[PDB]
Order: structure tokens, then C-alpha cells, then sequence
């Protein structure tokens, strides 16, 4: 009903860099959308320093607690980095020692982790986006093999969409994984946080159209 | 002759945090030295930050210009997203719209580079460390077919030895690259500055040990 600061600046910065984007858009379902979402277009030291403060704000205002950031290959790494520092920065005394790591997709000379010992730390997975759960998936399998233990996720944006419009529990794919695994998958903002930014920029007729696409397809 | 704070900065936190360490080592050619060094023990947020601001304060401090900060994979990835960060936060106006960008170690689903388009950039390449010049080396193919142009490189610690101890030029690693490729190689901190830095640390006797290793393979 409404949106803290950093939610709004991030929408902002978002639009701005064409990050997000709307209009007429199909996803691999087929199902149009309204709109269109691509993190990688925050990539200048300006952006990703406010994407950094975006993430770190969601992760201090959950009071989940953590020990490591974890970033799925590739587009985690820089993201559970930026944030990793950013937490520091700004989250006082209790992110000071947060760390931070990666898998590589192929071993070397060995090693899949790149940081400090998994063993009985508590993770946050960190991502750009989530859809079939498939690097969430692949982050469990990683971190539970190195004795780890993850106590949540977190994405930019969460679609809030159903995952089918046949399914009669109608879970979004974070919901999804949040049963799965029992753990929180975070955001920095949801479908209806983009609905509200809108309120008063958009035409009477185009709030109607946002404000039926969720009807069909918003999930819960 | 004198360190800038930012090197005595970044000298305290690496020995603090065991990423310098003093003692008696071997390196690959069976070469003594009298440290080791492992970036990748600033494995916190509050390091990171400190790394990141590290890495930009020498860049900054250097005027060299460029457009883009590129990281090789792996270790490269998380410095070139932190440090092109920080160069917005505490460099000014000029340093807002830096890009950054890393190779994959294989394409997919197409892309060995994930950014914007490297033709007629200017690129900065960032690691961690420089030895036989492998890393250097594979960027510089992944960037000219992209129509990137390299115009320097930034590591953490130049070790300014002799690559051989035969070479009668007494081309250092960084030296080698230097030339190779007509560029600068920067780095927050060289030899020296370590030395430097132990004045009033150490005992007359451990001086004069460290103040012979560089006759032995100190470079130029
Ligand atoms: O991170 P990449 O580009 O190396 N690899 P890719 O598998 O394309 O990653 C994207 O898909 C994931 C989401 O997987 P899924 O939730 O759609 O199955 C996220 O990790 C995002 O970076
Ligand atoms: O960055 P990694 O660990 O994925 N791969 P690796 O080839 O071990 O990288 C180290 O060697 C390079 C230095 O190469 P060279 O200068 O010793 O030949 C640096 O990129 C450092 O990260
Ligand atoms: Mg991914
Ligand atoms: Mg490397």
C-alpha cells in the first residue's frame, strides 16, 4: 500500500536504465506480460552501487540472520560480492564479517567454492531472478555437499506470478521454492510494488489492464 | 620513501587478516621468499570494502583513462564488480558510468563476454595477482576479438622480481607485460612499499635480510 524509499529509488533507476521496460512482452509460456525485466542493464559503478544498496536494505530490513552471501555462476558472483560489501558498509557492527562465495562450473588445478569453508555456515543465496528453480536447485546440491546450511534466497524481482493457471494452490515460483526448502525467498521488489510506483504516472485505462493482468495470473 | 595511507591501510588490514603473511616460503621455481600473499583471505564484507576502495584509490591516483573494468574469470569477476562500485561512490563525477564486464570460461544458451559491447572501449583489466602472464594473455584475445582496447591492467601486490635471475634486462612479471603489451601495470601496492611499511616493525637484523632479497631478485 506503500513503497519504502529504497524500493522506489530502485524502481526509478530501473526505468531509467531500461532495466524495466513496458509494453506488449511474450515469456517462454507464451504469456504475454506486461512488462519486461533485465538486472544486467544496471551495469555502470552509478547503478550497480544503488543496486548493491537495494539488496543489502531488503536484507537488513528481513532480520533474516546469515553467515556467508552465496552467488550461483555467473550472474550471482558480482551481485553476492557488491552486496557482500554494501552490508558492511551501511548494515553496522552485525554484517562487518558477513562473507561472501561462488561455485565455479568446472573444477581446476581443486575446488567448486571459492571462499572460506561452507561447514555450518548459514547462507543467503543471492540471484538476478528465479523461474523452474533450476540455480536454486543447483546452489542446494553445491552448498549441502560442503555441509552448509541455507536459511534463504534473494532476487530482485519477484514476478508474483502463478507458476500454471491450472495449478489450483496457485505458487508463484518463489512460493514454490520457498516450500520446497522452507526458507524465505526475498525481494527487493513484487509485481504489486511496480502497480503501486505507477499510481499516478499511468492513465485511469492503463491501471485497469495492470490491475487485471494480476487477476488472471497473480499468485495466492 | 613514503606510503600513502591507503598502502599503509591496505598493508595493516592484508597482515592483519593473514592475507601477507612473514616467514620463509617457496615459490613454483623453488625460490625462497621471504612472504606470502593470498588475496583471497580478505574474505569479509568490511575487507572487501576496504580491498574495493583500495584498487579504486590507486586507479583513481593513476589518471589513466578508460571506459570499462574487466575482471578474468574467476577471481577477477568479484574485483571488477566491487571496484568499478566503489570508483562511483568515491571518485566523482567522471567515474559514474564506468562499465564492467568478465568472460565466461564457456558460452551457453550465446556469450563468452557478460556486459556491454566491448567495441571501441576503453578496458582496464583487474586480477589479482600477475606470474607468467596466462591470465593477461587470454584476456587480451577474448578483448581484441570483441574490438575492446586494453588500455591497462591493475593487480593487488607487484612481488618486482625478476622473472629470471639470468635475464640480463631484469624484466619483472609486471615489466614483461608492460611491455608485451605497451601498457601500465598498476598495483596498490609493490615490494617496496612492504618494505617500507616494516620500518619500526622489525629488528635491524630482519631489515637486512628483506634489504638483500631485493639485491638477489629485486627487478631493474
Ligand atoms: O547466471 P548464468 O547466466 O551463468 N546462467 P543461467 O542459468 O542463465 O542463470 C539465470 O537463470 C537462473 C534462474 O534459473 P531458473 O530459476 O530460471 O530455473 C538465474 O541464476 C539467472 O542468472
Ligand atoms: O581465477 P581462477 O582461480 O579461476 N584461475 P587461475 O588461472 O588460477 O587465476 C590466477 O592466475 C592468474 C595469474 O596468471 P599468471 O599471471 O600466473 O599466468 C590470475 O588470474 C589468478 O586469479
Ligand atoms: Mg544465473
Ligand atoms: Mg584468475
Amino acid at each position: 500500500i506503500m513503497l519504502e524509499d529504497y524500493q522506489k529509488n530502485f524502481l526509478e533507476l530501473a526505468i531509467e536504465c531500461q532495466a524495466l521496460r513496458f509494453g506488449s512482452f511474450k515469456l517462454k509460456s507464451g504469456r504475454e506480460s506486461p512488462y519486461f525485466f533485465n538486472l544486467g542493464l544496471f551495469n555502470t559503478g552509478k547503478l550497480l552501487s544503488n543496486l548493491a544498496t537495494a539488496y543489502a536494505i531488503a536484507i537488513i530490513q528481513s532480520d533474516l540472520k546469515f553467515d556467508v552471501i552465496f552467488g550461483p555462476a555467473y550472474k550471482g558472483i558480482p551481485l553476492a560480492a557488491i552486496v557482500c560489501v554494501k552490508l558492511a558498509e551501511i548494515g553496522g557492527s552485525k554484517f562487518q564479517n558477513i562473507q561472501y562465495a561462488f561455485n565455479r562450473k568446472e573444477a581446476k588445478d581443486g575446488g567448486i567454492i571459492v571462499g572460506s569453508a561452507l561447514e555450518n555456515k548459514r547462507i543467503l543465496i543471492i540471484d538476478d531472478v528465479m523461474t523452474a528453480g533450476t540455480a536454486i536447485n543447483e546452489a542446494f546440491e553445491i552448498i549441502s555437499n560442503a555441509k552448509g546450511q541455507v536459511v534463504g534466497s534473494i532476487i530482485a524481482l519477484d514476478r508474483q506470478e502463478v507458476v500454471s493457471t491450472d495449478d489450483k494452490e496457485g505458487l508463484s515460483a518463489t512460493q514454490t521454492v520457498s516450500k520446497k526448502y522452507g526458507i524465505p525467498v526475498l525481494s527487493i521488489v513484487s509485481l504489486i510494488h511496480i502497480i503501486t510506483y505507477l499510481e499516478g504516472r499511468i492513465t485511469a485505462e492503463e491501471k485497469s489492464k495492470i490491475e487485471q493482468y494480476l487477476q488472471t495470473y497473480g499468485a495466492s
